[PDB]
């Protein structure tokens, strides 16, 4: 035998809980990159929203509308292609702020990528900051099903969708995984807190390291 | 205060597994019963699958069709209503066996709870027996957006998807929530295993000992 290595019971605590976060968030995008692709691999919304975008088709007629922030809780909710923003949905409303407008991200980045993971059948995820506030960005390029004629993805357009990580969404995040008072860390010192970054913006979720789970 | 009361450390252990089970199970059931709503409160749905099944459009037109297998990973994908079962899709493929004959619960009590939770815009969810292994069930009524003239949902047909919990899912799951070898409980008796049952069903999940995480 080796021999054991025994543990303080806080540091045992606080790398579960580091690692629980990190599941919730992990988990969170990977939701949210399956329905990325359930609204953007549809034959439908290519035609609907691939080159012009039909808004009464998207929002009057709700295939792409209000629902989605009201049940779904994405509070941004595009289209992109290589002009920028051709459809725009904020808190449910229709909007003509354009995604570059409200990221710290490059727009041609995202619709670079999400053309790329289209070949694979997949979608893209990051972090942003959307306005300020932390945010995960999922993205998925928009193309028909099989059934139809192949299509160029270089050219298609890109869904977007933007989950802002608000306080009452990382309260609920938190309890879902265990987690005591997942917020978003306000000042720079974390002090008594345990903290990680959400990479590729300033924001750090922090939280109260307690037994989780327990 | 009122005094300490201190724990055995493999206690604590063995209560946050069965918490974090009891989350992966809950958290994968929030997320079908979104997935549900989605494809179900859908003015489409309700034209092509609402009265009589269109599976042109659900299967060739792939708009209820194999994706939701090959990429959902929903084993068994339905349309009921008060004939029967409309629409059948197994593993990715049409099939002939009817809902009824797949479950060991009553099909006339998830299309009666699913037209009522309509009424809140929720779906519902419960564990069955699929042909004799463990599966999530989730159902929501057909209807139409808002957009469209009410309809009467007591009549409404259902959407049904199920998930069978495979061992290649059961490990992922355990994967994803820190839990060692998460598993469907092979004997009559855990021994040295923790377990917990799926409540409807005669199955039991059944998981290691371990530090949850960490």
């Amino acid at each position: 035998g080796r021999g054991s290595i025994a543990r303080h019971q806080d540091d045992i605590a606080i790398e579960q809980s580091h690692f629980y976060v990190e599941k919730a968030l992990q988990n969170r995008r990977e939701n949210s990159e399956q329905f990325s692709t359930t609204y953007s691999f549809w034959t439908d919304a290519y035609v609907y929203l691939g080159n012009r975008v039909d808004a009464d088709w998207a929002f009057t007629k709700n295939n792409l509308g209000s629902v989605l922030y009201t049940t779904n809780g994405y509070d941004g909710v595009f289209v992109i292609d290589d002009r920028g923003t051709r459809y725009a949905m904020l808190e449910g409303e229709l909007s003509e702020r354009s995604l570059a407008d409200s990221l710290n991200a490059d727009t041609g980045d995202i619709l670079r990528s999400a053309r790329r993971a289209a070949v694979d059948e997949a979608a893209i995820s990051r972090y942003v900051d959307f306005d300020g506030a932390p945010a995960i960005l999922v993205a998925s390029a928009i193309k028909p099903t099989s059934d139809h004629a192949p299509i160029d993805l270089a050219k298609a357009s890109v869904m977007v969708f933007v989950d802002r990580l608000t306080p009452a969404k990382l309260a609920k995040l938190g309890g879902d995984y265990g987690i005591a008072n997942l917020h978003l860390l306000a000042g720079g010192a974390a002090g008594d807190k345990e903290s990680l970054a959400l990479e590729g913006t300033p924001h750090r979720l922090a939280w109260v390291s307690s037994r989780p789970g327990s």
